[PDB]
């Protein structure tokens, strides 16, 4: 009686009613309190000393009572904590033991889930200091940390770092760290609202496999100065990958400093995301500094459909060295993506590409090791004023790169600063089926729309082909004296070419190479012999030693004699060709040609 | 004692039963009543005026329930309402307020998700009328309409329209309307058994960001010939899209009427679809109607890894203008979409294509403005019999589209039907990895493979490849004397051409423009001088005044001379060459050739 | 009074206690047992007869359990049953009933969803014994079975299939038989550590609609020499598919019998997904065998954005007949896809390809009609030791498949083995577009890149683009005489060509034929006559009456002489053309020449 009363008021009295689920006989007969204690949620340890529990707020402090619930369930084998939604939970101090060496909030667990309905805001406890909200790891030392494994954080809530500025550039910042991390994952939540470094960072030095983030937004993540340098997502671990997320910002900031993405290990991908606000899209980078935890190659990179607004470069590409370990780049796809340069004047971020192939974080462009490079199927557009475009910006060692079908709209197709690095590139392929847009034409005085500056280039394959006019260019390609060219073919298709003073330029007559297989137009003054009938023209300039045969893309006004329609050379590097005289006279004309080696 | 048996069993006993998570010391002390208030279900508001619930079924009007449930969640801040597994609950009557001027049924609320388990049915009140199911807009009029925020409808759950026809043509049925919608999506819901005129609408004429729909399923939503119109799902605001989704319809009415998503706003999507029994795939589409929210220009618009069986065509383009607004359309990919028109008789649908450039709604075809479209790395299939199959239907003005890569097989590669529209064609471009199949092969009689029915032509390139032969087309591609042509490349190349009549015909000799580029196989007649030895031979005809070089692409069955391999003009328009007589007499041969012009 | 804590303690007693949601007075007086009957887990049955909770572990076998918990929720149209984190459920003995035909373990039942959020294990019961661990067929003969609708299985857990090795070869294992199955499917779960033949299967013969597999993991799912044959995904019903997931084997034996994932009817796909240490990729085949359910014919099908490392062939097509069916494959998409063969010898597993044309199960290689496939924007890479690689294996009859711009750097571009079958071949289309990369350059000694070993070839397109030298080939392409060759168009483009002694080579002179279209390099030996002015030069050789024109690769050392840049043939099948002697003379030159027919 008084027994039981007091006991169906205790904490306990839930394990005092008892309950079959639907009234059927062939259920377990359980306790309420059994079926309760199938879920839980922060409510469940958000109290104070004697259990009454307190409501969250600007002036409450969460972090300990949600680190109490995670290590909890944690003790028993895991489980999903719910953060409520129709709250904000505040998190005001720094975590204690293996995560205060990473400036942490909140010790992630193995199998332990969080479902975020509502909000995390970080207060002011905050404001100029580091911090990384979630933390995997549990060790100061990553390399001393154990794993965390099955761990996602999924809902439709929010992470919101509560607007503050960085404190100095040298401090970092993070949403979620997984760490060592295996088969984790963020799906469906905003972070939003701060100056951070990354918003997830998924893997450790190769270390981790199977994480994801999908479906969530990073909106407005940058707001300083002060913030050194941004990847909202940095992917550090094999067989992961980012899908079906939006990103954005607004900072000026933003336009120079701040990646979406960065595939850093093998077997990475970056798929079906919209972009705006952001400097570039995603690096592509094998650092052998980061080679420890699943080999010194990055291989199986796959950046596909997505969309982007972005003031640099969309896709970047490196890999570089240590003094006992050296990273590969190879194996990598980069397709059906829409990309454009966001309205901007020339030269006021960083120099617009859809690829760039860039030196390391040492300036060093002779380390990289980078091949097997697919890009296809893309398109990239930027405005008619920005100068500083590139389908690719190819400033350091390129070992191999292919362009099949993408349409590129932009000032310049390859280009590389002239004075600057002078790579070294091998089996570049460039295929005639990339269509050269026509947005900057009449914007090119003094420049090479292929702008060849490099050291060398062989096994290469350049097929120009243009889709309207740009008589302002100085050349469709040109290859300066210094750089060398071996075992490659250049083409310059005649269309919208006719009027063109310089097609192709080689400034060190490069295109005589014994391997090298070239064609483009020219014009081409020629003068015959009197003889009635059959009978040569002969070029008046001795500069086609080269040319192993020319045709006519001219018509003949004439009447009484025609130029050969196809021409040959000799030893003196003249042309020489049979036409007809119907009747006798020297002859004298200026023709279209097509030039040709050895194709 | 009397007190607490009462107590316990009101509605308030719940309140003071004690609980405490797992028996854990350091858990919050709560009461039965708090963990259950974790969770909301409908059957938490579906009760009588006394607090009796009520049980679903078709003579029971859930409509005020849900409502209820809906605002009271959205009074604390938003969560999740349940639907639940296992029942049924009809809608029975229209709501009140905001979404009266919607036909609205049940208004949806900020942060209030619904999980949709079970099912969701019309009552036959709603037979004949209009409806719309949810609606997130809050007044009458959608200008000075409220927002939507953080909106999910979610689940394994089903909405069906309970198969009633529309009552007139002029009247609206919508499941969805998020309204002035800002992350609010639909996941997992399969809508069927209607006619409707939209399932889902996402944002209100460009006010709206990031909504999306994903994994739901779209089951015969059309079914009358009183359905004026239908489109599954409207995207009307930026940032927003449709993945993974599964459209079908079984009417005859739906191939005629129906489309599966509307495109109408900047950096939408549509991907990973797959579509049966419908008209149209996707409209991409920038109505100057439409721009209050995010402007004038449609750009960043993605259709992409679709399946699609339909009966008219698959992606059609827009753009339009009002009295103060111009709509423009620009930066578009079509890409990875396999797609095929459906057995049917010719002229028995909306005429199949695999793009259409379309008139405005008025059938204006001069108020266009669209351009940087690439269609890319797409299959397209048309069953022989269907003589309305294209590649592309070029019904209204065209500032650029570009097709790479493709595979179409069908009857037309480019069309538009003569006496009808005469569109201004700009920098359409066809590159020659555009692989043309031979399904309609012998089907061509009278037709023209490419018909280029335009008022002009420019800056555009079609370059023919042929797989197979067809002799039975007309030509490979004709221009009308009434279409100009000029700074264009047009070539077609020899292969399965030996044995055509024609292969590319200028009935306006537009071939000889400046800066027209074209190169096609023809059969020319030639004789030649009698003369031993080099011997020229001319053409009998005088219509290459245009030609700048040709060659054979005929074999010599003759002994005892050979006529030229190349040949170049006269100023009468005559062919010249100079072959070789091994004995003298006047010859007379018939060669085809391939004539080039400044190529 | 004592009623009243009888009552209470009873199984009865939730059923006691009022609750209304939040104190609100206008929702539902209900009873707590009322708000628990909302939800129910595998402990609401996992219970002993006088229904004590029993705990799962090792030694207790929970399949009657939940057989009783789907049961009861299917009696009452439905729900989801939970699978509790934080536990392993053991199952330990074979089901009951229509599903004991199929060595089913549970029952599924439509409308009952599983959420499985911790692990289900094999017992050793299992051990060499065949199982199918959720089966959804309710009759032991599949064709006299119901359907299953409505079922899907999601959640982070996990089903581990114990370790067990096949006892036998003709055993068969399986995770997930959906059966007849409409609207069913399984999403992140991990299933692992098994020798199984599948881990899902999706439809019966074409019975079923709407399954899907999403998000899951597969892990080392073939482990002996036993398993005859492993496919991780069967889908045998259409429009449905597998998206996202990852598939993993570390056995040796997977390298040999494993492939991902069966698409077997109409309307499929595979995207998105990473696939390592298995044989092959995906099986795209219409068995006439399994056309019951949706027809004779699979169409639509897509291969989609995949990265793979597999060591046989990524993509393998089929068709096959019964007495009185007769299966057909068209309408294919392959696009996007990175996929490598792993570091292996040469030979050591089935022969490496990107795409197979696969003879039927017993071998015959002329029942196949495989047509209108698109492979377009792929990458394919093996490493230069592996002789047994190819961009196509050719093996089986095959009436079309189309390649454009797709990068394959592998041994053969096309392949089939001498001796072996001889394929018919119709429609094969190789565009220019296609990048040949130089990984095995210098491997292919005795060897040639497009070997046509063929019954015939008709209507087919091969443009052979180098990028790089290989000297070491023997031929870029050869026909052995046996081969037909009509309606086709054969060319070698000349970059890197100048120094191979073969480019084309046609055993049985199979380019002379009246509709074949060819170019390619050759050598030649000219000598002219004496004669000072414009002079014929003839070829020493007479195996150019097939030749329609040619010109030059080559310049001219000369000075007082130049050979013709153009040539025609004679009857004799000698080449000739005009050059130029300033001097007389009888000159003889060997030249590079572009020999060309009918192009
Ligand atoms: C913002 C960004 O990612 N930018 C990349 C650039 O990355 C390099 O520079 C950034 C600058 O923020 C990182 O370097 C900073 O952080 C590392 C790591 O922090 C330490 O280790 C972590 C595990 C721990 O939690 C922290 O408390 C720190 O102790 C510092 O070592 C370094 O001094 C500092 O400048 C980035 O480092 C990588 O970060 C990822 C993600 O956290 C880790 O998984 C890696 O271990 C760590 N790498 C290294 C080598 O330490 C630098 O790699 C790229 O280099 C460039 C090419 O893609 O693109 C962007 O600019
Ligand atoms: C079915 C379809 O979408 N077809 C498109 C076509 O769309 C135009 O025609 C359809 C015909 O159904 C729509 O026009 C009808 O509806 C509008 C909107 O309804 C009113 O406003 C909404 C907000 C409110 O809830 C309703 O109660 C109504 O008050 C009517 O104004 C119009 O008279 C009627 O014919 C479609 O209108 C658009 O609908 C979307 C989705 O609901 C809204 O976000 C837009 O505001 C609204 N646009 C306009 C201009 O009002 C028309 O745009 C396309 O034009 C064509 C090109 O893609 O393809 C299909 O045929
Ligand atoms: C592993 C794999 O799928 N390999 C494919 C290959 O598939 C053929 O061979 C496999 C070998 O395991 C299957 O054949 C075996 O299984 C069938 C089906 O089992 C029976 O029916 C099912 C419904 C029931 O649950 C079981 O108890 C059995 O009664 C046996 O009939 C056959 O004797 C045995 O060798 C595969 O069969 C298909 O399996 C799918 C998935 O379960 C079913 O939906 C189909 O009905 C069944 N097809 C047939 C014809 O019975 C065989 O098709 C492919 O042929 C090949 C080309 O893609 O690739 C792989 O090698
Ligand atoms: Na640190
Ligand atoms: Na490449
Ligand atoms: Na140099
Ligand atoms: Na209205
Ligand atoms: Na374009
Ligand atoms: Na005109
Ligand atoms: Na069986
Ligand atoms: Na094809
Ligand atoms: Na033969």
């Amino acid at each position: 009686p008084d027994q039981f009363r007091a006991i169906i008021e205790s904490p306990e009295g839930a394990g005092h009613v008892g309950y079959q689920y639907r009234r059927n006989t062939g259920s377990t007969m359980r306790m309420v309190s059994d079926v309760l204690d199938e879920r839980v949620s922060l409510w469940d340890f958000h109290c104070d000393p004697s259990g009454n529990v307190i409501q969250p707020g600007p002036n409450v402090d969460s972090r300990q009572y949600l680190q109490a619930a995670i290590d909890y369930v944690s003790s028993n084998g895991g489980g999903t904590i719910t953060i409520p939604a129709g709250y904000t939970w505040y998190l005001g101090s720094y975590g204690v033991g293996g995560i205060a060496g990473h400036s942490g909030i909140i010790q992630l667990r193995s199998n332990v889930n969080l479902n975020i309905e509502g909000r995390i805001h970080l207060s002011p406890f905050f404001d100029l200091k580091p911090f990384q909200v979630f933390v995997g790891f549990d060790n100061g030392d990553p390399a001393s940390s154990g794993n965390l494994e099955n761990c996602h954080i999924y809902g439709h809530g929010v992470v919101d770092f509560g607007g503050y500025e960085f404190g100095a550039s040298s401090q970092l910042r993070n949403g979620v760290a997984f760490g060592r991390s295996y088969n984790c994952s963020v799906t469906g939540i905003t972070f939003q609202n701060g100056d951070v470094t990354w918003a997830i960072t998924l893997g450790w030095n190769g270390y981790g496999s199977n994480c994801y983030v999908r479906k969530c937004r990073f909106i407005n993540l940058v707001n300083s100065s002060v913030n050194a340098n941004h990847s909202t997502v940095y992917v550090n671990c094999p067989y992961s990958g980012v899908e079906s997320c939006y990103f954005s910002m607004s900072s000026s900031f933003a336009r120079n400093i701040a990646c979406s993405v960065a595939l850093h290990q093998h077997d990475t991908f970056y798929r079906g995301s919209t972009v705006n606000g952001y400097c570039r899209g995603a690096y592509v980078v094998m650092h052998a500094a980061e080679a420890a935890g699943a080999g010194s190659y990055a291989y199986n990179m796959q950046v596909e459909n997505n969309i982007a607004v972005i003031y640099g470069q969309f896709v970047i590409l490196g890999s570089d060295v240590t003094a006992t370990v050296s990273g590969h780049l190879n194996d990598v796809i980069v397709s059906g993506n829409i990309v454009s340069i966001g309205e901007r004047a020339a030269f006021s971020a960083p120099f617009g590409a859809f690829i760039d192939i860039g030196p390391d974080n040492s300036g060093a462009s002779n380390v990289q090791d980078i091949q097997r490079v697919l890009v296809t199927g893309n398109s990239f557009y930027a405005p008619a004023n920005i100068t500083d475009s590139a389908a690719i910006t190819l400033r350091a060692n390129l070992n191999g790169c292919t362009f099949i079908a993408n349409n590129f709209d932009c000032r310049y197709m390859v280009y590389n600063a002239p004075g600057t690095t002078s790579p070294v590139v091998q089996n570049l392929v460039w295929d005639k089926s990339n269509v050269i847009g026509g947005t900057h034409a009449n914007q090119r005085a003094g420049q090479n729309l292929f702008d060849m500056q490099f050291a060398s280039v062989v096994n290469s394959t350049i097929e120009v082909q243009l889709s309207c006019e740009d008589l302002s260019m100085f050349s469709c390609i040109l290859f300066p004296a210094s750089c060398q060219l071996s075992y490659s073919k250049i083409t310059v298709d005649s269309a919208w070419t006719k009027s063109m003073s310089n097609t192709a330029v080689f400034e060190g007559n490069q295109q005589a190479g014994a391997n090298v297989y070239v064609s483009y137009p020219a014009t081409v003054n020629l003068t015959s012999y009197n003889t009635q009938g059959a009978v040569p023209f002969f070029s008046t300039d001795t500069n086609y030693a080269w040319v192993t045969s020319a045709y006519s893309l001219s018509i003949n006004e004439n009447l009484d004699f025609s130029p050969p329609a196809t021409y040959t050379n000799k030893a003196n590097g003249q042309l020489v060709g049979v036409g007809y005289n119907e009747i006798g006279g020297v002859r004298s004309v200026s023709v279209r040609l097509m030039l040709q080696r050895q194709v």
